[PDB]
């Protein structure tokens, strides 16, 4: 039988980076349809277009039963009230958990099921996040710094962001008067 | 259907805790047969029993494309000139690969296949170890500190001993002068 190579590689907790992984990159315009003020998108991405996110992936072929790992630098930001986030995304394959663990900064994760119901947990350095089997995520950057996280996955498990692109979360993560609140969507 | 709930847990990287978590202690007496001094062992059993390591275990049910983790402080010491090392085991569902993130001190991690083909990766922190399909899996702590890492597996992935209880590793890793040595294993 044919074994591939163990290998170890450096990742940096405190910029993300993993030499040799493949770099993926989000723009603000990117995102269209995703945050709930439509002319502070518009407008940021004229003015800017920041980058949102960047992914560092090491990623095996999609095989059942492997791992893949991938880090994520989401950073800082706000459209109009609403914080930086990711796309967010079921698997493809649904069943499919996955593990994140936060290095930096301060964040957070949305989760939600096939029927919309939704779940803010915290993210600071050290959390371990469980995303169990057919919950889709995404990842919020609540602070003034890039919020570095570590995700491994099983490789077969897929990226599905279609649902998620038309209708978004059912709880969206805002600044109002200074205070980071976790309310209901408007455009759910 | 029903879904899991979603769940954020702190993991301190200074100590290897993890708040909740199942924790297993393996000390000297629970490795009979697995170092190459046996009368070392035997001593040091006798005089101290010392803890080798410790598991904080968060696991799922044995389910497909779900997923446990856990963490381990391996710590620091040697059996006659063998340093202290986790039992090592083949995942009972052999293709299951794994995840080590290494967290604080120095190690590393001996690798070997059905056939007894090994494999050494050194492990310092920040080292993300990709253990592939098939590959049995022991880590070893070479330092003066305890080795801490966090790994993440399959949760159908499982844990097979037989075969590394008895016959060990092909490789041991030892230190003759003052140095670190991955030399072969004379009780293979
Ligand atoms: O794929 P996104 O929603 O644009 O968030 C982007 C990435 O953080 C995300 O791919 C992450 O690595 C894992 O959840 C993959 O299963
Ligand atoms: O299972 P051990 O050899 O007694 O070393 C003990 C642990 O480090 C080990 O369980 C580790 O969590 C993973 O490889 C489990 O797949
Ligand atoms: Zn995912
Ligand atoms: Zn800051
Ligand atoms: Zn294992």
């Amino acid at each position: 039988m044919m074994y591939k190579e163990p290998f170890g590689v450096k990742v940096d907790f405190e910029t993300g980076i993993i030499e040799g992984a493949k770099k993926s990159v989000r723009r603000l315009s990117d995102m269209e349809g995703y945050f709930v003020d439509e002319r502070a998108w518009k407008e940021l991405v004229e003015k800017e277009d920041p980058v949102v996110y960047e992914v560092y992936a090491v990623e095996q072929e999609e095989k059942e039963g492997d791992l893949n790992f991938a880090t994520t630098v989401l950073y800082p930001g706000k459209v109009g009230k609403e914080f930086f986030f990711t796309k967010g995304h079921f698997h493809a394959k649904l069943d499919r958990a996955e593990v994140y663990v936060a290095l930096k900064g301060k964040g957070g994760m949305l989760l939600q099921t096939p029927e919309g119901d939704a779940k803010w947990i915290s993210m600071e350095p050290g959390t371990v996040v469980y995303v169990p089997p057919y919950w889709a995520h995404r990842t919020v950057n609540i602070g003034d710094e890039p919020f570095i996280f570590l995700a491994i996955y099983p490789a077969d498990a897929g990226h599905d962001y279609g649902t998620i692109a038309e209708k978004g979360f059912s709880k969206i993560v805002i600044e109002e008067n200074g205070e980071v609140k976790v309310v209901d969507n408007p455009r759910w």
